[PDB]
């Protein structure tokens, strides 16, 4: 019975992302500090029990993945694909590796990362940091309640877990990042019932539109996605505003997590290349990704044997 | 299918731990009291719904078994074996019933511990008592972070419950409790780096040292324990800090629950007698163990249908 | 694998019981509300993680059931039996649907309360509601400890949940509710000690009394019930305080959980009956009953797949 | 002298006690009044020091000539009726208020008992309202509610009696109306619509530029400048409540300032209007329905009833 | 006008009382830590803002004021009066220095008076050392509220603080502690109605039982004293509990601060020697005192300049 | 005299913000500065119990005299440049300082984008800082960071401008510097050396006896009594900031006083020395990157524009 990472946690009021890449013969620096990070991980978290909820899940993109190990692959592991939409496009940008860091508090985060990268000194390259705060009500930048239909319990499990289909990388998952800018201005434009008709959901009781007002190019409505099954296909978001108010920087760090990358990138399809019914995803007309990258985590014993 | 006790429970800001011996004669009270315990806790402890976190473990010891229940005796049961080092010894106490009360404050562990002696007044003689306070940042008296690698989920249960090994008592445990005094006056005579080497970790951020500059005495390597399997030997410790300022009493409370004695009696007999490569641990040269005992902490069902 | 509704979560400091009847014609209506009524949830509760600790329990009557469904019937659901005692009356009053909804808040409650009722406006016609809240230590009006016997963990879910003798309707419930109003005046004429023998406990340390100094018509013995082959019939309690200042009313709402109506009915009947050797429960002359409903409460995915 | 709590803040929970004092109660009510401020710290010291149990009680105006033969408070006079065009302030018979607030009901309604305990036979209840805290500090309306309070010493000069009537200095006047808000027209309008008739964005809570607010709104009605400039302040503490059933959602309002001349003219410019605006357009989905006026001794007044 | 020590502070969860005696010799190195203790405080305190309340309060024994200072006496500082009443005896034992150490945690407590003792090893003997505790809604070992009659805001400054009648040593306060044991089994040998006769309280609830009820020789009707304008004489109290179970030890720590000691002297003479209308206090039928000691507590700007 | 938040405590999260007013924004500014104290109410309240939501305004010298006419505050002027012999203490420019505090940084994101919004295309941003405390309230360097801040009358009396200067009584001069600290070089040291360099222990917080205390130490140098005889105090608000990816480790110095004389009488100790120290020793592990100086006004002073 393997160990997953903490990818099924809920959400924290705080959080660090961290996004690098290897530098050339940084493998076998890397390689020891996976091996460590649950270690680093209580070192620091147990200075906050019980209110601390410290985490990191580590991800290892798929260029990544064969520098570090011989042997199998995770099955769906492969670099994100790129969407060149008509309108909106999702860029793909560079990561070897994450660390999504989780805590009630920015300075367990902070002191985590320290660690981290500390270890990692000279053998990696930062692309990209975020420190993520919760804002208000488990609100957005776009002022919308974010992450209400989450999947709990059994559900996310099933949803977010990799099982049978893939035995050898049981109990890992494959994380979406995404690093979107709003532009608050033209949001701002917009009434809060026109603001209402873009996401598919009312703005401060954080009720779903009826099927009848719903609109088809609604994130909602594009978002939601049915299997030949008939069973609907979820993922777990984690996603947390950032931003600098100097620069006019309003963000949502996007982070997603599912057993396979399959139901994400559909998902991105829907939303960047559209349907019969929907051109495009409305969201998108008031955010833009700046980053795209694709990771597995493993479960957290497969890092510890290295 | 057994009901456990909260031994996997984790570490509150509040403790009293109860050590008594019985009496001749007292045997009648007390199982009458073990039948009570559960439903004694949970009158004071449903009064501080929900951030209580009230529990007692109860833990019985192995002649105090014979004396109490004829019947199957649990497999790994015996009188806590004393340990005598060159230069350190780990004294062997009397202590026939072990109350550790947690809770996230001291009344409620008072309380509890009132109504438990209480009933026992005439039956048992108190042999150790102390009450354990949260130092800081899970600190201990020594100012080093303590509990850092206690197992968690999974693994906190396939290392501390009784299992299929011994299947009468599953959902059982073994509690062994020493108190330590330290001496405060040696220890910040140390500096923080020779603190370091004496412990295994990092004072300040509590980061494990590297393994090619963590020394072989050191408390982290002789505690930590590898078996003909592999993989690592786990026991989960609720320590706590206790003392008085005037008495320059400044301890440590040690216990330590595991699925088999073995497992934290090798770990005893690392420090105290050493291995190949270290004389003994470090840190016993700041600490003097003044109790010693062993208790089974039966599954909670088997103290309720006492009757 | 039938997931029940939040039937075995804890007492919180907030809470809100509605009862309704179903007018002529609202069936459809009440369908559709139960088919959202965990959307509904959802939407109100996310905005208060992690501590808003926001439920709802929905109970549908015995009658409204045969209004709502065709096909099998829960095998113990039945309308709430009156009591006639030579003493004291347990009386049955209307209720089609029961909406038990705690959090640590009332503002959590309530929200959630004005969106089912929004959505159920000109289809019911309210009952009653009760606004309960925690009375300092966990004290119910009488100032005594209340719920502290309560089942936890295992045996609370072999005591509450319906299981394999009823396998079309697992992971369901039995929901007894009932309106108590004291007489305050009465009970203050007694001593303390006095007012240990009604109940069967000490007042301040909520420790219970011994074999021999407990009465037999003590409430503690008349609610103790050994089955057939000696185990102990067990429910689960959510009672909450109410009270008005200026109308002299202070009450208990009683809110008690089984996995058959079987085990709360016999508690029921020695209270009111009595026994051999007590002629009622003696709680029973400080406390009316101004309402009583029975009601059945579906696993949650039966009342999604509506 | 020491006042009453009148400057104490907003509170998560309120209890509003309005009595009549019968024939023959005027000795009772003496010795409670004496007593009053000895039952706040009896329950009060128990939940030290998160509590923040507080108690300001009020006499009105015939009630006084009733109670006192000395001197009288210089503004205090029964509330006056408002018969405006389309919107009416009612007067309402009260006593005696009973404004009891702590961070938690049960202390609320533990002091009220004993208050009533006490007045039981010499006093008749004329309302009772539990306030409740509704998310960010909103009112029914769905807007924030008393942001523009005075603090520190501007509170204590637009609240507490002075040298203007040294016999009374540290009392203050208390206007208490209960209003019921029809939420279905409120909720017919569009959030930009109802910024119109508050004066303020109801998310952000941000006050509407000078250029863009309403004559008609609530902020620019109840902004009074003195004849000699500045502005007239009172310190509202406000609480909804209400009943989901009954249709009931509520703002309880009550208003605390050094003359009552302050609240009047407010009272006036909203419901008889200036000669820009008819009437205040939060009174087309608000309507009184008590009314009463009440002075608040300083508390050394209180115990010197000996 | 000078800074006072923490004498006014709430009653907080945790606490750690200190009694020395000065060893011969040990003069300066008592001077020394006296002048920094206010350092030390602050040292350990600020690690826990804002919510540690950590203060720690320094008196000064009669004998040892002519040891550590040459000129002025406070006016009112003598040795602790043993009193020798016909049943029960307040012993007077040694005590130089105390050391009043306060905070919501215990650890913070007990850090500072390793500081402190750390300083002044081999230059004090240790007479008494007591760690207190918050016994559940602010009670004691009687299971009685403990301090609800405590005088607050310019009532405490009044009572506590010496003021213009001795100028030199205005801003500080007199201290009495009692270490009392009580006999537990003979306690709850009386009723509840018993208990409340001796104390002159509800149990319970904490009201204050009617002046034509509350005996004469209760607590509370003993410590009730007026003084010559006709106003009540009060005291501070800071009790806190304390105990061991395995040596039947259950404890109330008594400390109170008055502005002169012959306010607290009068309450211990009524209380231990009686007066014509009560024998004695019957709260030491219970109750025994183990040490008795009077300290000064000078304002905090005394220490310093030292 | 009603004056600002400044005698107010350290809060867990902060938002330091400073402008450059643009030329011909001086009526945009303004008009904002009469309303700041309304919009921190605006979102304050929502948090009402214990948000602790609080905003400073501080105006430089250069600014004063584009927005006002008539009284200038006596000690308002440029922050002066130290060039010592090793150490710098740079000057850089900044016309508006915004110190925005509360308990949760969501509340100062959300006042900051207020005032912000409002000044959009009139003022240019130099710098913004998102302060976060560092468990027991430890700055980067490990040691515990405001110990001795003065409280009470004696903050009142250090902080707030009185009789000296009428016009502006209730008014601070605010001080800011924003340091990045060597990390690498300072986790280099034995615990006992950075004592020496701080003056204090790490652990403990406990102040070294005078015997032990180097006088080159942050401590001996920044302990200044005055020609009248008693010590010289001011208020730090310090924050710790940082990015990990950026090796950037950070502590944003703010310090409020009576008069810059007092604060900059510390500054000049620190960069150019005493005839006993030739630094101060935690500059060698702390480089400053920004200089600024303020004058924060009285509050109903903001409201009378
Ligand atoms: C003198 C009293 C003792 C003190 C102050 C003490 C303190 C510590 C500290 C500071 C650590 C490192 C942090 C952590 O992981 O918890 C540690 C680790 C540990 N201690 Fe102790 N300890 C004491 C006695 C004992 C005893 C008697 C045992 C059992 C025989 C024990 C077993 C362990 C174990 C198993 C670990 C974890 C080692 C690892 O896997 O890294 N300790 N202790
Ligand atoms: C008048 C309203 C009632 C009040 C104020 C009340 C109060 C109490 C109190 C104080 C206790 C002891 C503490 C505990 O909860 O374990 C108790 C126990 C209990 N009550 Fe009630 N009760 C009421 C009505 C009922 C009813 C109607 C039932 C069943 C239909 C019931 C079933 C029980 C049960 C099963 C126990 C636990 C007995 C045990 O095993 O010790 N109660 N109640
Ligand atoms: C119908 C019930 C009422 C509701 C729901 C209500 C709600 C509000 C709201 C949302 C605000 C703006 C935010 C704030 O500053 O608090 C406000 C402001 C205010 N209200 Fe009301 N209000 C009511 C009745 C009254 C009454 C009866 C008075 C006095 C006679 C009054 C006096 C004020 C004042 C003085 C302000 C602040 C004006 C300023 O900006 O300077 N309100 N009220
Ligand atoms: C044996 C230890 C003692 C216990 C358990 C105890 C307990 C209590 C209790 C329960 C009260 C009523 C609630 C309150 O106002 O605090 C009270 C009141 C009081 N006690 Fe004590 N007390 C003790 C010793 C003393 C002593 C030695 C003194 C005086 C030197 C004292 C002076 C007072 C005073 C002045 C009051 C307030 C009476 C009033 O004005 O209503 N107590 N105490």
């Amino acid at each position: 019975e393997p160990e997953p990472q903490m990818v099924l946690s809920p959400l924290t009021s705080a959080a660090i992302f961290l996004v690098v890449t290897i530098d050339s013969g940084g493998e076998d620096t890397v390689r020891d500090l996976l091996s460590d990070v649950a270690s680093l991980e209580r070192a620091v978290g147990f200075r906050a029990q019980p209110d601390g909820r410290l985490s990191c899940v580590t991800g290892i993109g798929s260029e990544a993945w064969d520098r570090l190990f011989s042997g199998a692959r995770p099955a769906g592991l492969h670099p994100f694909r790129e969407l060149d939409g008509p309108v909106h496009r999702a860029v793909a940008t560079p990561g070897d590796l994450l660390f999504h860091i989780r805590a009630s508090r920015l300075d367990l985060c902070f002191a985590l990362a320290t660690e981290i990268m500390g270890r990692l000194r000279g053998a990696v390259t930062p692309q990209d940091e975020v420190h993520g705060f919760k804002y208000f009500d488990e609100r957005d930048m776009l002022g919308f309640v974010d992450g209400t239909e989450n999947p709990t319990g059994a559900a996310a499990r099933r949803a977010v877990l990799v099982g049978a289909e893939d035995p050898a990388f049981a109990g890992g998952s494959y994380a979406v990042v995404q690093k979107y800018l709003h532009d608050i201005d033209a949001w701002e434009g917009l009434s809060v019932e026109a603001q209402e008709r873009v996401i598919g959901r009312r703005k401060m009781t954080d009720v779903e539109l009826s099927d009848d007002v719903k609109p088809a190019d609604s994130h909602v409505a594009l978002t939601s996605v049915t299997g030949p099954d008939g069973s609907d296909l979820e993922i777990l978001r984690d996603n947390m505003p950032f931003g600098s108010v100097g620069r006019e920087e309003f963000g949502t760090y996007f982070i997603g997590y599912a057993r396979t990358p399959e139901v994400t990138e559909t998902m991105l399809e829907r939303m960047f290349l559209g349907t019969a019914s929907a051109p495009h995803d409305r969201i998108l007309d008031f955010s833009t990704a700046v980053t795209g990258s694709l990771f597995f985590t493993p479960a957290a014993d497969f890092l510890e044997d290295l």
